[PDB]
């Protein structure tokens, strides 16, 4: 699978049917349907003691893996019950500035959407945690092009030592926590992921308020490649799913 013509999101449940299940992510966020729910604990993000290892280029993304092996980097509160593992970030970005993000807001799209992948502690690993309908968390924050976010600067500053699939490099000491808005405000609503194998296990938590990326940021993240080394260059852009059918479900909103 890919983001291409022929492999792309339109054609993912030949392999993965799960593609057209009742719980695919992304979806829209209808901003006026949301409720609002005054009983969900307020979000808590411990990233204090994140141990970052390694970031790699895996031909559908820049991923930052992190030692889940303890309580770490965790999130819990807000719609979660228990604690959630951070293991993986990664990011979608688009080819103009007007899209990008996976989930949409009333239709709008950002220029790109982080995403914190995180698994539920009761299930014993990852593995083990995507193959229950509430194994994974995963953390959505939209970006836009404003003043430059030093924590995305980490990330900047390797691109080119992982520019093609297949390419990774040390990333040890990065703070997650510089990848975070001031506001926790967030939606929530049962999903999946939103690449292959798309299974349904996640309680997604997408933050309200973006955090912003300068111009030359936004560039450089467009720089990375989908193609191997030495094959023909296929610019990393556009690697975001579509909006997905709701379904029956709710999004709940944090605020008011
Ligand atoms: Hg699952
Ligand atoms: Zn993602």
């Amino acid at each position: 699978w890919g983001y291409g013509k022929h492999n792309g999101p339109e054609h993912w449940h030949k392999d993965f049917p799960i593609a057209k299940g009742e719980r695919q992510s992304p979806v829209d966020i209808d901003t006026h349907t949301a409720k609002y729910d005054p009983s969900l604990k307020p979000l808590s993000v411990s990233y204090d003691q994140a141990t970052s290892l390694r970031i790699l280029n895996n031909g559908h993304a820049f991923n930052v893996e992190f030692d889940d092996s303890q309580d770490k980097a965790v999130l819990k509160g807000g719609p979660l019950d228990g604690t959630y593992r951070l293991i993986q970030i990664h990011m979608h970005v688009g080819s103009l500035d007007g899209q990008g993000s996976e989930h949409t807001v009333d239709k709008k799209k950002y220029a790109a959407e982080l995403h914190l992948v995180h698994w539920n502690t009761k299930y014993g690993d990852f593995g083990k945690a995507v193959q229950q309908p509430d194994g994974l968390a995963v953390l959505g924050i939209f970006l836009k092009v404003g003043s430059a976010k030093p924590g995305l600067q980490k990330v900047v500053d390797v691109l080119d030592s992982i520019k093609t699939k297949g390419k990774s490099a040390d990333f040890t000491n990065f703070d997650p926590r510089g990848l975070l808005p001031e506001s926790l405000d967030y939606w929530t609503y049962p999903g999946s992921l939103t690449t292959p194998p798309l299974l349904e296990c996640v309680t997604w938590i997408v933050l309200k308020e973006p955090i912003s990326v300068s111009s030359e940021q936004v560039l450089k993240f467009r720089k990375l490649n989908f193609n191997g080394e030495g094959e023909p260059e296929e610019l990393m852009v556009d690697n975001w799913r579509p909006a997905q059918p709701l379904k029956n479900r709710q999004i709940k909103a944090s605020f008011k």
